C-alpha cells in the first residue's frame, strides 16, 4: 500500500508476510501484515470487520483493515519483540519465574476476553506472542483462523481429526508454551503430525476411553496406536513449584470438555502472588 513504507520483513504469519512500517502520513511505525486469489471472499471481510471490534488490553490492537486493488492488508498496532526472540535471549538463565507468572496471567485474561465472544485464536505460538517495555505480553493473529507451519502447539483434538473444536484448543496451545518458558526447551517438538501426537502420548500416556471417552472413534485415531504409560510432571517441567505443575496438568487435560478454561485457570492458586514485573529486552 502507498501510505506506508516497508522497513523490514518482522514474520512469515499464516495468511501472509508481516512488515514492520512507517506511515507516511500520520509517522507512526506500525505492522502490517499482507494477506495472502478470487478478489477476497466476502465472509473473509466481515469476520475482519468484527476483530477489529474485540479490542482488550492483552490483544494487539487492529488499527485499520485495507481491502484495495482487491488485496488485503491488516495493520496492527506495533510491539517491541515476539516471546520466541525474548525466549532465546534468555536461554542463558532463563524467564524469572515471577515474570513467567506475570505473562501467563495476562495471556489467560486475553483468551478469557476472545473466549467469552466466541473467538478463538487457533495457532497459538511463541512468534504471535507480542511484549513491550511495560512489562505487558499481547496475542497477535487472533481470529484470522476462523476467517480464513510448527504442529508443536497443536491440541490432541486437532491432531485426532475433530473437525468441530473449541476455544480448549488455545488452553493447550498456552500449557506448552508455559511449560516450553518454564524448562527452556518444546514441550512436544514434532516433526510431522503423527510424531507430534506419539511425543503427546509418550509424555501424557495414550489416551483411552477412561481419560479421554470418545478417543476411540474420533476421525483419525486407530486402535494400532502405540500404548505409552503416563510420565510424572516433577519429570517434565521442574523447576517448577506444585501450583504451577497443578495449573499445568489441567491445561493440558485430554479430554477438551475437562480440559481448565481460561476464565477458571486466571482463579488458580498459582496466581495467588502475581506481581508484573518488566522485562530486560534488547532492542
Ligand atoms: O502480527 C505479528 N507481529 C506484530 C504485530 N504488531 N507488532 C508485531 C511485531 N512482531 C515482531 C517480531 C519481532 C520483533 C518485533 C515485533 N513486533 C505477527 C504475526 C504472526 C507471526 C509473526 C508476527
Amino acid at each position: 500500500m502507498e501510505n506506508f513504507q516497508k522497513v523490514e520483513k518482522i514474520g512469515e504469519g499464516t495468511y501472509g508476510v508481516v512488515y514492520k512500517a512507517r506511515n507516511k502520513l500520520t509517522g507512526e511505525v506500525v505492522a502490517l501484515k499482507k494477506i495472502r486469489t478470487e478478489g477476497v471472499p466476502s465472509t473473509a471481510i466481515r469476520e475482519i470487520s468484527l476483530l477489529k471490534e474485540l479490542n482488550h488490553p492483552n490483544i494487539v490492537k487492529l488499527l485499520d483493515v485495507i481491502h484495495t486493488e482487491n488485496k488485503l492488508y491488516l495493520v496492527f498496532e506495533f510491539l517491541h519483540q515476539d516471546l520466541k526472540k525474548f525466549m532465546d535471549a534468555s536461554a542463558l538463565t532463563g524467564i524469572p519465574l515471577p515474570l513467567i507468572k506475570s505473562y501467563l496471567f495476562q495471556l489467560l485474561q486475553g483468551l478469557a476476553f476472545c473466549h467469552s465472544h466466541r473467538v478463538l485464536h487457533r495457532d497459538l505460538k511463541p512468534q504471535n506472542l507480542l511484549i513491550n517495555t511495560e512489562g505487558a505480553i499481547k496475542l497477535a493473529d487472533f481470529g484470522l483462523a476462523r476467517a480464513f507451519v510448527t504442529l508443536w502447539y497443536r491440541a490432541p483434538e486437532i491432531l485426532l481429526g475433530c473437525k468441530y473444536y473449541s476455544t480448549a484448543v488455545d488452553i493447550w496451545s498456552l500449557g506448552c508454551i508455559f511449560a516450553e518458558m518454564v524448562t527452556r526447551r518444546a514441550l512436544f517438538p514434532g516433526d510431522s503430525e503423527i510424531d507430534q501426537l506419539f511425543r503427546i502420548f509418550r509424555t501424557l500416556g495414550t489416551p483411552d476411553e477412561v481419560v479421554w471417552p470418545g478417543v476411540t472413534s474420533m476421525p483419525d485415531y486407530k486402535p494400532s496406536f502405540p500404548k505409552w504409560a503416563r510420565q510424572d510432571f516433577s519429570k517434565v517441567v521442574p523447576p517448577l513449584d506444585e501450583d504451577g505443575r497443578s495449573l499445568l496438568s489441567q491445561m493440558l487435560h485430554y479430554d477438551p470438555n475437562k480440559r481448565i478454561s481460561a476464565k477458571a485457570a486466571l482463579a488458580h492458586p498459582f496466581f495467588q502472588d502475581v506481581t508484573k514485573p518488566v522485562p530486560h529486552l534488547r532492542l
